[PDB]
């Protein structure tokens, strides 16, 4: 009943709706989160998919070749039910673990978990989605 973002992962989430209005799309897809969280650039999820080899030019390139591009938005935007299990998924991953504040590490655990969705469409395409997994697994040894 605490459950709580980590300021950068707020941060990645703002992110997340900023980059679908700058691309014309009103609905927040796991997509935008994905993005949203390599925007961010300091968390471990960032870390991680620039480690792996994701630029913001690649992904945003992506999300329009499968979804296309229209109009700047300037209003009010919503998550979709997809992205709104993820956030739920990421506060039970740090639950699991036993911490008290959900990172950016827990949103792109809890996108993997996920498995379907754009994001992850993007993940398989690019060959990386078990690696990202690796990845963010070590980087959250300690
Ligand atoms: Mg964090």
């Amino acid at each position: 009943n605490f459950n709580r973002f980590t300021q950068r992962a707020k941060k990645a989430i703002d992110l997340a709706f900023e980059s679908a209005k700058s691309l014309g799309h009103n609905i927040v897809g796991s997509e935008h989160i994905l993005l949203g969280l390599l925007r961010e650039e300091e968390g471990i999820a960032a870390k991680v998919l620039s480690k792996v080899g994701f630029t913001e030019a690649y992904l945003e390139g992506k999300i329009v070749d499968m979804e296309g591009k229209g109009e700047e938005i300037s209003e009010d935007i919503v998550l979709s039910p997809r992205s709104k299990q993820i956030l739920e998924l990421s506060g039970m991953f740090a639950n699991k673990l036993k911490t008290n504040y959900i990172g950016t590490e827990h949103i792109l655990l809890a996108i993997i978990q996920e498995g379907e969705g754009i994001a992850n469409k993007i993940l398989n395409y690019a060959g990386v989605n078990d690696r990202t997994l690796a990845q963010l697994t070590i980087d959250m040894m300690g």
